[PDB]
């Protein structure tokens, strides 16, 4: 049970789960 590779670039067209408030890297769990 883990998240979809929240380090992505969040931004818009990402796809994390409850960290994607952020610029680049998800900031979720970490």
């Amino acid at each position: 049970r883990y998240c979809q590779k929240w380090l992505w670039t969040c931004d818009s067209k990402r796809a994390c789960c409850e960290g994607l408030r952020c610029k680049l890297w998800c900031r979720k769990i970490i």
